[PDB]
């Protein structure tokens, strides 16, 4: 609920110093502050004006303070990002930005659960964001080397990394046992021989980065906003759309071990693929809808093929990422029983594709 | 002219990586590109396509590169660049990386020292002037960034040596007139001087002032202000009485010191009325509908505000060019200028009688 009291107060000073009007002459003992998010990385704070103040002019009564905690060139990108996406009304304002962290809009919102991605009005929001995402030009490398790049970063780690407790090696043992560094150049062919435009990626598009935002429940459009760009680049756009697609079977909400739950059946029918690619397409082509209904339907059917292959990708990837994370990360969470889940979803939807 | 080959190549990778359309497979043999400015920091150069080569959408046919060279002092004004281009009041930016950022390449040419007096430019700097200071951006809004820079760079000019017999005997004199105490008397004018608190540039200068090509006939529209390496919120007397100390400096001439500082050239009453004249209704719209009693008061209170902050202008940038004499590799009358400015302080303090 309430900071410890040393960042209460470089809290206060952060306010007091970067945000105008009654910022500027407010009392550290009027001064509202609670967690919204611990860890040891990216904490988050409410910091707000008392309800008994007046604004002076248009500074706003609450933001966000963002602390960075345990992390150079990565600040610089995501900062410029942050900026730039602010600049164009595609993110919250940014109001302060100093070493240790920085100040954002407060946007009353709150997150999608997993079983919200299928609303068909949320799911062609999502869709629609996004291509409005991938239509961004950004002052970053256009070369798309993010995806390939990563998997063999993660998969030189994978196979170089030994376990103590019996478990965790049985579990390693059948993960390697599917020829990780053979199936990762099946995967370079087929994706090499599948068309797919190179624009600037989420990479991480999942129901803990969509804000429903509050009082807007009752729209049909323009109710919700993207964010947390950590893992953003330009990248296929196959990507992008396959990695949302898989993140409908995976819940990270269960509060007991593993603390996830995985269900292949949840993967979105082809109806349900049509009705998001159906939102997306007229928000990236300009007057995709005047075209005659058989390009509409090849041009869908194409993009149907590219992001359930570019979906393999997706669990490849995040599987690798996860038997990482189980040696190094200090979060509590089943890392090697989420790595085989996406392993399993990997050849499921390999044998679905006929590859 | 010609780039190293190492940069060549590094150019040629950069400008492929992170420009759209017909750069992005364009070969070695096909790159041009040419220095606009050498040294180990802040190097610029042109880059283009061949003259040949069709655009495919709407990507540069030439960008400039800047290479740093020599943390958070990189991320602000990364920040503050990016801004500024999505705002349409600094260059677009192209490709940002850890050694430096590809730009939009403006065709203008930099104003020579003479130009700043002409009275088209000077309104038109006033009017660019007053439009910086109206901008909201996400940086300490508390003005320490003055007496900060003062205080910081008296400590390194506290500490600083030399063993060649003609600088002991410059820094001897400069060192001769207390500067801590000096300081100090100026932070007691500044602070009994009454000035807005806004986003300054704080280097308003000839060299930082592009003449746009083809706009030459343009009255009111002809200027960009660039280069916000030391910009900060700040006195607004700073940014304007640093502007009128810059008609007394010229940093074109051939011959050392490689500045020419002339106390005579510093705006008269009328060419200072005329510049705060354009400056007063570009940063409040309601101006000019004041009387012509509260418009005349403003104005004269103004010309006593951005008089005093000018002798910040002096103190500042001569603590910064004694440092200079010590850390630069770059060639200059260092030691000369810090004693120009430091003149300049001394003689304008008399005038006003503080
Ligand atoms: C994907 O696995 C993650 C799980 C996290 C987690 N999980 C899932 C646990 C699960 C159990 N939660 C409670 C019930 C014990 C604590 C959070 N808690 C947190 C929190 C965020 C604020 C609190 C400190 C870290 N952060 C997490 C971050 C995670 O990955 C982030 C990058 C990977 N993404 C790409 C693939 C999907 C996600
Ligand atoms: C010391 O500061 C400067 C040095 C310059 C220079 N210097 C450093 C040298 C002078 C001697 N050099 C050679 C001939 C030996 C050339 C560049 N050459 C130029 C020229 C202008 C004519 C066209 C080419 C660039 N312009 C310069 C401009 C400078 O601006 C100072 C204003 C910035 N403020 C911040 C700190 C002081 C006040
Ligand atoms: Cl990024
Ligand atoms: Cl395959
Ligand atoms: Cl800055
Ligand atoms: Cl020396
Ligand atoms: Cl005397
Ligand atoms: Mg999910
Ligand atoms: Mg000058």
């Amino acid at each position: 609920e309430q900071p410890e009291p040393r960042t209460r107060r470089r809290a206060y000073l952060w306010c007091k110093e970067f945000l105008p009007g009654a910022w500027r002459g407010l009392r550290e003992d009027e001064f509202h502050i609670s967690v919204i998010r611990g860890g040891l990385s990216n904490m988050l704070f409410q910091c707000s004006l008392p309800d008994t103040t007046a604004t002076l002019g248009d500074e706003p009564r609450k933001v966000l303070l963002r602390l960075y905690g345990a992390i150079a060139e990565a600040m610089v990108l995501e900062s410029v990002m942050f900026a730039i996406l602010a600049e164009r009304s595609l993110g919250p304002k940014l109001y302060g930005i100093f070493p240790q962290g920085r100040l954002e809009q407060f946007i009353p919102s709150r997150r999608l659960d997993t079983e919200e991605l299928s609303l068909p009005d949320i799911s062609a929001e999502i869709a629609e964001k996004m291509a409005t995402f991938h239509g961004m030009k950004m002052p970053f490398n256009k070369e798309p080397k993010w995806l390939f790049g990563t998997m063999e970063k993660y998969l030189k780690e994978v196979l170089r990394i030994k376990f103590t407790e019996e478990s965790r090696i049985k579990k390693l043992h059948k993960l390697l046992s599917y020829n990780l560094p053979l199936e990762l150049e099946n995967l370079r062919s087929l994706l090499e021989s599948t068309p797919s435009p190179v624009v600037f990626c989420h990479n991480d598009c999942q129901e803990g980065n969509i804000l429903l935002l509050e009082g807007r429940e009752n729209s049909e459009k323009q109710k919700l906003m993207l964010i947390d760009f950590e893992y953003s680049s330009y990248n296929y756009r196959g990507f992008d759309i396959g990695n949302h697609f898989c993140e409908w079977m995976y819940d990270y909400s269960y509060e007991k071990y593993p603390f996830f739950r995985a269900n292949i059946r949840k993967y979105p029918t082809k109806k349900q693929q049509l009705h998001f690619i159906s939102s997306y397409l007229p928000a990236f082509q300009n007057d995709f809808e005047n075209l005659s209904t058989e390009e509409k339907s090849i041009i869908k059917e194409e993009m149907l093929l590219e992001v359930n292959r570019f979906a393999l990708a997706s669990h490849f990837l995040w599987g690798l990422w996860s038997i990482v994370q189980a040696k190094i990360s200090s979060i509590e969470f089943g890392y090697m029983d989420y790595a085989q889940a996406r392993f399993d979803a990997y050849f499921h939807q390999k044998r679905k594709l006929g590859v």
